């Protein structure tokens, strides 16, 4: 396939694939993605930092092949850097391998074998551990690598102070324009927030560590393994920082099931007191809506507020679902409990909000209140609703 | 609306309504329904037994006006019967009583509160509140009560049309099936057991106990002999009683098939390969399997199969120290269901691939032991299963399929 | 149910209901929408424009009493004005009427008959026949009709305010109530959706409106425009201009590629048609029709310069997902904006072909200018992608020089 | 991967693989499937006929590994038989191929040129064109070649009938054959494969079966084993089913299909069904807003009626109706031998010609359209009758159409 490669840098080209079609990975809905993988032309070495998913390798082979007919280099790689194991970036280590059997392969101690799990004809290929830190000069270009989970690492082009971070600095987009600045703010920002609260929420406690560790000026650019390049890279850091520490807005993510209705109408009178102190409300329905986008909201929201009907002693099925996400992410390593409130509709014993509330716990939240009534909802239990929102949302007000 | 009435009986008439389109209700799929209202045209006075769904009375109205018309009647109900609070069968109720405001409801105690909970307008209307085998009389029709509480609601009830062994069940035997046919015997058998295989699975299988005390009642009582038809509030209306009688008595008993559900969610794969490995060595052995993938599959086809199967696989990848979140929601459905109170603890394998640390597999064993499940290994592989670890998988398969075939 | 009005002048209070659970609109994708309805107070009179879908009036009836309660008002509505006859915006009708039997309903002559048809409840309901250019004293506020079929805007003459019911609405459902008060390309993404989807086949209309009321001077009275969704615009003219802009086909050097494949070799055929509009720097929106639907796509093909189409051939026809999108196409009439956009038919086949001649004789019929078709067999060679790749390169190139 | 290979017949095994994950292939609808391939052990010679899609070949090695360990033969496989070119039965072919490079590539001349186009690998392969009623030994088994790039395979002393797609159905069970499951999903299956995949070839099946009579070759089929679903033990019940799709046998029935906007449409469509049941009439009712095509386009096989509604939108039908005719106009239901009767409907609010449209393109289809009803936004009491009425006479002449 003929695809053109981006240059970025002197001697230093985007190669990566274009998957415009994918619509969910893992969970995470998106309107595509891209798998960067970026071609280093040292005056000796040329270096492959990362690569593609399994079977989307026809791109970046176009873009290897365009981008050293560009140096008037000839079509060869001399050395393949391996940030992370996980296939979307691995997958096409098999085949580069048999092309290039000569050239090293620098990853992990513990990459090495999640790699050969992966891909068995890469048992006996060149591999050269990466043990804390390690460099390697290219010519005129110099690679250091920083083993950071433990499957992966970051690639410093240390000349121009280019960070090859893989997944961290991530968004999930998939456009013609490779620059942050090329795209609109919102849509960078928005991406870059969703990417941070589905993979980065639980491990708030070690970005906030790292970055303490490590004041980052000397970064003048951060090419990661998904989306937009930072040509300025204290956005995205700064964006981290936010996050890893608890900043949030005066914004609650309401989230909630209903069979019959009147939960709905509770969640809907829940977001008029709310909305009565001027505190912002994200309104999200599960039996339309999913785990990716609700956590998105939840991360720079001061509340929660989940609600479900009672269904044979338990809450609806589909909070077991953002449940069990929600346990995984552990929102309370931000540093901050958010506010929460649980609620439901029952119709003989009840007990889906007594379980609500104790699973809102388990995930680090701080619960208020809970509310439940019976069948449907009068116009006093609606104001009720109204009254508790708008009480929650004067203590959102009030936190720092 | 033009609608045609539906006779089952000298004096008695389908007058429900066919919901064509629905395709999800309280999170059990299907491919449209009914709401079973009937007319008893009594000497001296009608009844409505159940009604229908909110904004769905036309073609109720239509059928209650045919009726009438083939009855030489007035347009005219006398005697309002809600065996169940529930909407489904409720939601005309207001504009049932506001056409009719003489007419008595008749319903349960816990039904009246419930009815006007839903309906503030049914305040002050003429409830006349039930017990078991308390009768009205119509006319030459006679109508008989039975409480039937937590089948499925605690302000549930049945009635029977003595003269003619006709049972209204409500909820109970009824089937999410959508056809022009009213009858059981009009549809294939496959099509009719398989709809009410689903229905147990998914509204009964809490209730199980219950259903054999109902049961024992019942026939202590000699009532199970005089039952000539069973009406239900959804689907066909058995002509043959005895045959969804005695599919019940067989889920409530625990009565399962040399089968195994699997049910697995996956990210990269691995977990899936390893799904089709243990499929592999079930099948070695004769044994029946039934396959979900989470991402394309939902949780009332998966516990419809997992009614009358001996074992249940779940799988999924380690994601944050947990197990992929879709399982979630199906073990918060199993949690609600309980398997075990069908009299059998079915047996299970928690399985699953990882790259880390893992931890997926041993909550899925954790959460399927509170479920009732007999769960007998753990199997939690790392990243892509090799060659040797997909026969592993095979192996516990077979194992699995030994005891299957072992058990009563 | 409690629920706050929003004050958007001196006696004048939106009170609307926000539809936060809506995903899908009449094969429109959103997430959530609003009925905007309005409430305004004269010295004398109260008149309410607008209302919301059946069975959605909890959040209007209590956002009417508290804007009675503040401006210590009674709960009372003396004038109802009905701007549409759609549900979205009348389905609160019946029970309005209901609540104020005495209040005269304000309507062209053709809603009467479409309100009725909707609710038969409304047969001998008060209704009052509007000509264009007839008004209605408040007491110190003037409502003025202007009929655009059962269709009409309301000016607030005093203050310039235009409740122009679906025009210049956006399907968007936040708690702020402003265009400035939400990101702007949040703001212009759904105005052009709503363009793209609704007022495409409208263009010429658009563009005469436009042009009378300019030289009429009517234009330079709008202060602000109160829409029956979304966003208030207190900048009329940045929505007047993206109007104007839409009719007439200003675009961007951008290509919307739509394809649909069932073993793979039509994506492998638009992926390589990408990279060669890509070397000429041309934008691209990448849509594969087994995952994506009609309301984005065309939003894309609204500032597009080109639009290309491919699918593979099945029973000497291409894949029947593109009829959706063609019929939906052949009602929008994008020709229409004053622009033929360039286009490109393509697709695999494995026996005799057609589906891509089919196509080229479809995107004719929308309105686009076809200026090539290629059509090969199974899987694509390397030589067959460079050929897409020189196809989509060219076809940039005649972008850009547009 | 451990998989079990399935005795058929003596010295001949199922390898396929089962797709148990599969939920939409080509725009059709199902909850899995299977590419059955076959393998055959002569005295000298070992068959395989057919493969399976693209990265599924882990189950069909394991079956082969297991058939050949069974038999006590070596793993190796002598001839390999391609009865079609389609990838979701030649998949594994640049596998095979590799792995036994001496082994014969049995296929028509067309086969030859789409297998290279798909796999580049086998330019140069030992294909072996084939043309009708050609034969190969193995050794106490003859194969026989019989042309339809597709073509069947005959193992000639048992009358096993590899067919490829025909007689296939979209099943995917651990039971390999039709007596083992449930008639009705059998039938239903076979139904719905016949829909999508066999109508527009129906004229030509007429064909190709009364030659395979005249010959007196349909009494020596003792087993159908098709690419997809069951293997038929009992060849008459599919092929019977098979010619009564294809002579337009239809029962008194009418399928309904409708999108609408604000619901006008669908109050329309459901009164329709009144007035088709007041006659004893079966329906099959379909919402294109949650429906597809392909459960559409199974019940239209056996519906002697179409029904079609939507309303206007710039002057046009919803596009949804878009999709089903486009299918609809490849399929060409008219080559049954029978034009079904149709009525178009639909509501609008202003000028309306979405009904017309309808009409004009259901002519198109091959049906015969009886009627046309445009109402104005939501149908009064006496529309809704008028609806039931229009039901019930095309539901009489639904009952006057005979075979
Ligand atoms: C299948 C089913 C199971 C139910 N189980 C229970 C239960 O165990 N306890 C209870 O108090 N109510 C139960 N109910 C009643 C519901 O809790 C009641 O309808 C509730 O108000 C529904 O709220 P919603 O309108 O938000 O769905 C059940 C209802 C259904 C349909
Ligand atoms: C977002 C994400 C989170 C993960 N979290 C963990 C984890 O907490 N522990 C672990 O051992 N592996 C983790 N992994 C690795 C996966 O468990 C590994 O890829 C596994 O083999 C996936 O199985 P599958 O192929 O069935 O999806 C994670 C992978 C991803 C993509
Ligand atoms: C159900 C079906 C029907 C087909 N009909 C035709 C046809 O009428 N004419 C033709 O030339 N090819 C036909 N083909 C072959 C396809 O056009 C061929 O596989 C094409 O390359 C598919 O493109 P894709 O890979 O983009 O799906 C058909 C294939 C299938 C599966
Ligand atoms: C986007 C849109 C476009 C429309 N275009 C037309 C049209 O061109 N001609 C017409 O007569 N009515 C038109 N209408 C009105 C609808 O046809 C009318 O609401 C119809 O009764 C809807 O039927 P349904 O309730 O079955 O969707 C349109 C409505 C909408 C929302
Ligand atoms: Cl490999
Ligand atoms: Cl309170
Ligand atoms: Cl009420
Ligand atoms: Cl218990
Ligand atoms: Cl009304
Ligand atoms: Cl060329
Ligand atoms: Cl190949
Ligand atoms: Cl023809
Ligand atoms: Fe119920
Ligand atoms: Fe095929
Ligand atoms: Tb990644
Ligand atoms: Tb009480
Ligand atoms: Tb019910
Ligand atoms: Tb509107
Ligand atoms: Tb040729
Ligand atoms: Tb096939
Ligand atoms: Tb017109």
């Amino acid at each position: 396939m003929k695809a053109d490669a981006v240059k970025i840098a002197d001697g230093v080209y985007w190669v990566g694939v274009l998957d415009w079609d994918i619509r969910m990975y893992h969970g995470y809905t998106l309107n595509g993605t891209t798998y960067n993988a970026y071609l280093v032309f040292g005056d000796d070495k040329v270096a492959l930092i990362d690569n593609t998913y399994p079977g989307t390798s026809a791109q970046m082979w176009g873009r290897i092949k365009d981008a050293c007919e560009k140096e008037g280099r000839e079509f060869k790689i001399d050395v393949i850097v391996q940030n992370h194991v996980e296939k979307d970036h691995s997958g096409a280590l098999p085949e580069i391998h048999k092309k290039f059997p000569e050239a090293p392969i620098y990853c992990t101690e513990v990459a090495v074998e999640g790699l050969v799990k992966h891909f068995p004809s890469l048992k006996g290929a060149p591999f050269k551990v990466v043990k804390s830190l390690e460099s390697i000069d290219l010519g005129g270009k110099t690679l250091t690598f920083l083993e950071a989970w433990p499957d992966s690492m970051f690639t410093l082009y240390a000349e121009e102070g280019i960070l090859f971070s893989n997944d961290a600095f991530g968004q999930h987009l998939c456009f013609t324009q490779r620059f942050d600045h090329e795209i609109p703010e919102n849509i960078l920002m928005d991406a870059n927030q969703k990417f941070y609260a589905n993979l980065i929420t639980p491990l708030s406690k070690l970005v906030l560590k790292k970055f303490k560790e490590v004041i980052l000026e000397k970064i003048k650019m951060i090419a990661p393994s998904h989306g937009q390049i930072w040509t300025d890279p204290m956005k995205v850091i700064g964006a981290y920082q936010d996050f890893a520490t608890g900043k949030c807005k005066d914004k609650v993510t309401i989230v909630y099931d209903t069979m019959h209705g009147s939960t709905q109408k509770m969640a809907h009178a829940f977001a008029e007191g709310i909305m009565s102190e001027g505190v912002d409300v994200k309104m999200y329905f599960l039996h339309n809506d999913e785990r990716s986008e609700i956590v998105k909201d939840i991360l720079d929201s001061k509340a929660f507020l989940l609600g479900a009907p009672t269904i044979y002693d338990e809450p609806f099925p589909s909070v077991g679902d953002l449940i069990y996400y929600l346990k995984g992410l552990k929102f309370n390593r931000t540093g901050l409990k958010r506010l929460a409130l649980a609620f439901g509709s029952m119709g003989g014993n009840g007990g889906g909000t007594k379980v609500l509330a104790e699973k809102l716990k388990e995930c680090g939240f701080e619960v208020l209140d809970e509310y439940e009534l019976y069948y449907v909802p009068t116009e006093d239990e609606l104001e009720k609703c109204y009254n508790m929102g708008k009480r929650l949302a004067v203590k959102v007000k009030e936190m720092k």
